[PDB]
């Protein structure tokens, strides 16, 4: 799994 651009 991988997670989005946090910001
Ligand atoms: C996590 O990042 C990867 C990199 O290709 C994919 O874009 C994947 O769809 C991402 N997962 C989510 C939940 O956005
Ligand atoms: C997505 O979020 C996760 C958990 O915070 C990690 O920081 C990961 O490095 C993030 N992905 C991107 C592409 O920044």
């Amino acid at each position: 799994p991988t997670t989005t651009p946090l910001k």
